[PDB]
């Protein structure tokens, strides 16, 4: 997260870190057994880390749980990042508490101008590299689809939306992928991609979760 603020420990209790020896992507807890992340974060050997603030220090509220199965969206395209969503099942159910909590799925999509909370452990620099140990947060509005497509001609599908600031300076970044965009109490987005980070006229692009609620519900009921 570039241009954000330190969230405060466990203030985003649905945020998870995906770990394969090191943090490599975010995710969001959607019930005690299931996490939703970005398909481009897929790999084998995932450990889900819940209850985290400082990802380099054991602070006493963590749960570490191996994935038992991953399900990438059937229509995910790795060239274009269309349908950049996957589901991860936990080998054992998380113990839900004030620091380890699920986030509700949308029942409707959100509108341009609505303010959202975006979070993660990704790079904090728009030029260069600095990785934080504690969770970072950013408040940012959904942008109109026309401004999104104007920024990224030929690249935006109906399964994507832009959020952020066209002037630059405030954005998600490398290592935030897979993590949450929460608007009015609902998981509306997954951190997916952008051209650089926090650059002028290059806002963040997010998977449009509201298009996937039926697939999520049916997939988790059958697995
Ligand atoms: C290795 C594997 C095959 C799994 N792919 C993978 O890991 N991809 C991730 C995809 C997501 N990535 C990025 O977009 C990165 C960092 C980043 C991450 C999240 C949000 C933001 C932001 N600014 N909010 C920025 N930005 S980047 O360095 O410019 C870069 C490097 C390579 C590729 C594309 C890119 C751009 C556009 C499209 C779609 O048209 C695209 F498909 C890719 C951008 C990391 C890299
Ligand atoms: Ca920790």
């Amino acid at each position: 997260i570039v241009g954000g603020y330190t969230c405060g420990a466990n203030t985003v209790p649905y945020q998870v870190s995906l770990n394969s020896g090191y943090h490599f992507c975010g995710g969001s807890l959607i019930n005690s057994q299931w996490v939703v992340s970005a398909a481009h974060c897929y790999k084998s050997g995932i450990q889900v880390r819940l209850g985290e603030d400082n990802i380099n220090v054991v602070e006493g509220n963590e749960q570490f749980i191996s994935a038992s199965k991953s399900i990438v969206h059937p229509s995910y395209n790795s060239n274009t990042l269309n349908n950049d969503i996957m589901l991860i099942k936990l080998k054992s159910a998380a113990s839900l508490n004030s620091r380890v909590a699920s986030i509700s799925l949308p029942t409707s999509c959100a509108s341009a101008g609505t303010q959202c909370l975006i979070s993660g452990w990704g790079n904090t620099k728009s030029s260069g590299t600095s990785y934080p140990d504690v969770l970072k947060c950013l408040k940012a509005p959904i942008l109109s689809d026309s401004s999104c497509k104007s920024a990224y001609p030929g690249q935006i599908t109906s399964n994507m939306f832009c959020a952020g600031y066209l002037e630059g300076g405030k954005d998600s970044c490398q290592g935030d992928s897979g993590g949450p965009v929460v608007c009015s109490g609902k998981l509306q987005g997954i951190v997916s991609w952008g051209s650089g980070c926090a650059q002028k006229n290059k806002p963040g692009v997010y998977t449009k979760v509201c298009n996937y609620v039926s697939w999520i519900k049916q997939t988790i009921a059958s697995n």
